[PDB]
């Protein structure tokens, strides 16, 4: 037969890319459009749906010219596949096609008031009233609470909600219809899990939460699985049906974190990702049954490939200030200059010799929920250096995994198999050496680092039969595709010590309101 | 008609120094040679006696040969004193006229074990146990202590103890008798007063403690004041006496931090000194009543004129070094290049806004004296930075200033009338108005840099009636050298709430063991 390609949106929180991937997982093709961050009160943050919308076309249209004029067998892409900023949430009209309003992001507070009350009032005063459900615990973070908030302050969203026009939906849903044109109003899984409004032992919506929520059913789109056929592409928004040339399904959709766990290839239970980007989301597959956290980790589904196939549960965990306390140390306090340095700095001492560098800067998260945590080191000497500092700053984010993943194997019962890692901070050699040293497992490196978009062109290959299961797709991936591979090293004494200075040191970090 | 001069061995922890002053007290003359810091295992300091002898035999030679480069009429010097690092041990035979060993340092931490044997088989717990009569706590600082290590654990030491020939001197001591060639065996009452081996109220020997340690009476030499013959410079070592011309009298000797006391006319009750250098310290008379102290703070001789004119007493608190820890940023963390930085980016920004910053690289000292306490910084945000952490620093030097001020008017019973600050750091002046507002006090910087050689210079030429009274010698320096004066710019609003953050944070630094 001849060559296959298989492209992926990957619909980030401050830009798009489109990327090709040959039948070898390849990416080779690429390009990347931002989008406009909106802020009109401090804490609030919006994107345009439209200028999101354009900027997926503009990738695929630019990716597949640079491909087709470097690559003579290039014919076209089989399917597209679809990964994105998890809990944002888009209000758009049945009829105009289009937003009543701006789109409140993940990581936006404005929701703060509703999220207050919902606890009070719905859950007598518990924020997990609902977690056995959901797998989640109120939160502005989640979709139904922005839901809720655009009807109780946009009057176009609230009119709409009244002539039966409205249409909400996760960024997933928003761009499966407009690349559509309307004909396709479906969420996958994993986003659905994002919303408040899913129920985890049916992966279908919970009418009683809807209805205690106020949000009408009808508002929201169908539930299907990662990997099946979601539609077509039919739309002239950027010349990328132009581009595209031929009829293209749209056969694979993959909430961000998931779409990383899928990727990695961590198919099962007991393996797990962690991306070391700005902050951590570490999420470990806990496999076919759902599992619970007493530690305020949250539950959500990984991964399901085929309408109604296994669904692969996972627990999720994150750290706020993981390449932002590497930043925070070459800007604000004069620490090194290029990224370079932090790694060959840290080095050049073989321990902290006593120190403890806690970076909770906007509180600690992890299994130890505490906003009032600040930002503090102890135990300092005159010995005591940059360098000394730099190596203390990283023990602490592989230390804060370590209690992560402590947390995940007692909720799920179940040890760690390896991790996988991504993200940018996992370029940093000595970090991944203590981090699989204080977890006492293998940690893997895999060369083509573009695993977030690959997670959602391995659910559309797989839906086109560009790859035909799992055990396949990990096979392309270890002939193709290298993994370095890090192998914990130290010792039992170095590491109990690491610990027990870690747990003094947290004891020392409270300070703030 | 014909100008006087007087000399001034300052002999400190890391050099000597001559000063020739004249009838102005201005320094007409001087010259520097520095010594080995001997550290033959860690937390020792050692001193060879010879070493320091001959760099002050050679500070005299070359600062006489230079002044009568300028001075073609200079006879002679009037007289000399002698100011010197106290608690510094030196232990030689009296036939030999040599030493036994190297000089273990006031800082020095080999005596920790003979420290604790005496906190408990007298002490029984309460290190402050003979309080009343010395002034001090136990402490590895002492000359007791050291007196008694070189006994235990020296040959020589131990052997010339049982010879009948064993000197103990503090380096006073030391110095007076190799001036004079074995004639002279003396010490005053400031050097005294550091031994653990002197009545404060008295100002003799107690045979009580000298038993009760087992050091025999017989080392030690003979008790006077800070201002009258003590013997006369008869060595040839590099040419010293010949320099001289006319035999030269030794009529003045006086522990360093005392004499940078006496030499910034602190001679009225609620005057002080703070004095930077390789330690930092503030001393405050508190007039002729000796004080003792409940809150941690040493009770020592401030300062006597004459066979037993009267006697003027002090309280004594070690700071942390604002030396030291602007270095360690500097050197260690690199948060500024060079030290006009230092201030521009502490003023950069408008306060701390969070973090503290303790520099108890070795331990509070100050008054909570504190050995586990570490360099603690705490509450910091992604909104920190090193200006934020400069100014931070300075702060809390100022804030354990205030912790000793308000130690010592609860032990004192009286207040700071005001404070003189000459060292490392009084080109540094935003420490000196948040010194100065914090303090609620003037802030005095005397603009003649040889404040502490002038002490023992003033005590010689009272002596040796260069000047007569200490309204003449007032009179004089006011008339000839200069101050900048600091006036505090503060209210309690500020004072009280940092005070309060600093007093938090304080809590946190714990970390030994
Ligand atoms: N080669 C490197 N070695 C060590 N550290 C690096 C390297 N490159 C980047 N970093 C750090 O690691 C972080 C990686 O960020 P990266 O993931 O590329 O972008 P991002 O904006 O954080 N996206 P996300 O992962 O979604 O948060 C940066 O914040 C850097 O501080
Ligand atoms: N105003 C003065 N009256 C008498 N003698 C002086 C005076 N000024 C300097 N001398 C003498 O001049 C010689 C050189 O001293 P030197 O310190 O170099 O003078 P200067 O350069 O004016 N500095 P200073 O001592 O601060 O005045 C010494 O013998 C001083 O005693």
């Amino acid at each position: 037969f001849t060559m296959k390609y298989v492209g992926s949106i990957d619909q980030g929180t401050t830009s798009t890319r489109f990327i090709i991937f040959d039948e070898r997982q390849r990416p080779v093709s690429v390009h990347q459009v931002p989008h406009t961050q909106h802020t009109p009160h401090p804490g609030w943050l919006e994107h345009d749906p439209m200028e999101i919308f354009r900027s997926a076309c503009k990738c695929m249209s630019v990716a597949i010219a640079k491909l087709r004029q470097k690559d003579a067998s290039f014919r076209k892409i089989e399917a597209i596949g679809i990964t994105n900023q998890r809990e944002t949430t888009v209000a758009w009209d049945r009829v105009t096609k289009e937003p009543l309003c701006y789109a409140p992001v993940w990581n936006d507070l404005r929701t703060y008031d509703i999220t207050k009350k919902v606890t009070a009032e719905l859950g007598g005063g518990d924020s997990m009233f609902a977690s056995k459900i959901t797998g989640l615990p109120v939160s502005t973070y989640f979709a139904a609470f922005k839901m809720r908030w655009m009807l109780e302050n946009v009057p176009a969203v609230a009119d709409a909600c009244r002539r039966g026009t409205l249409c909400f939906g996760t960024i997933d849903t928003w761009l499966m219809y407009k690349l559509s044109g309307g004909k396709a109003f479906v969420t996958d899984v994993t986003n659905a899990s994002r919303t408040f409004l899913m129920d985890l032992r049916t992966r279908k919506w919970s009418p009683e939460l809807c209805e205690k929520l106020k949000i009408p059913m009808e508002t929201l789109p169908e539930i299907r699985s990662n990997s099946e056929l979601f539609g077509y592409v039919e739309t002239d928004e950027c010349g990328v049906a132009a581009a595209l040339n031929e009829r293209t399904p749209i056969m694979g959709s993959i909430g961000d974190q998931q779409s990383a766990l899928f990727g990695n290839m961590c198919f099962e239970k007991g393996e797990a990702k962690n991306t070391y980007g700005t902050g951590c989301f570490l999420l470990m597959n806990v496999g076919e049954e759902a599992r619970f956290s007493k530690h305020g980790l949250l539950s959500t589904v990984g991964f399901q490939v085929g309408r109604d196939g296994p669904c692969y549960y996972a627990l999720e965990g994150a750290i706020a200030c993981a390449g932002a306390t590497v930043e925070w140390m070459r800007r604000n306090m004069n620490l090194f200059s290029h990224i370079t340095e932090c790694e060959k700095l840290a080095r050049s001492v073989p321990g902290t010799q006593g120190i403890v560098f806690v970076p909770a800067f906007s509180g600690l998260l992890a299994p130890y929920w505490d906003p009032s945590a600040r930002g503090t080191i102890v135990g300092m000497t005159l010995k005591t250096t940059r360098a000394h500092v730099i190596r203390a700053a990283l023990q602490a984010i592989a230390l804060q995994l370590n209690d992560v993943v402590g947390s995940m194997k007692r909720d799920a019962g179940l040890n760690l198999s390896s991790l996988r890692v991504d993200g940018g901070l996992s370029k940093n050699g000595l970090l991944m050496e203590i981090q699989a040293s204080l977890l006492g497992v293998d940690i893997l490196v895999p060369s083509m680092h573009e695993t977030t978009a690959l997670g959602a062109a391995l659910c559309a290959g797989l839906a086109a039969g560009v790859w035909t299961s799992l055990e396949e797709v990990k096979a392309v991936s270890r002939r193709e595709n290298s993994w370095k591979t890090v192998s914990p090293s130290g010792s039992a004494m170095e590491r109990e010590a690491m610990i027990a200075e870690w747990r003094e040191a947290l004891k020392r970090t409270k300070w703030a309101k």
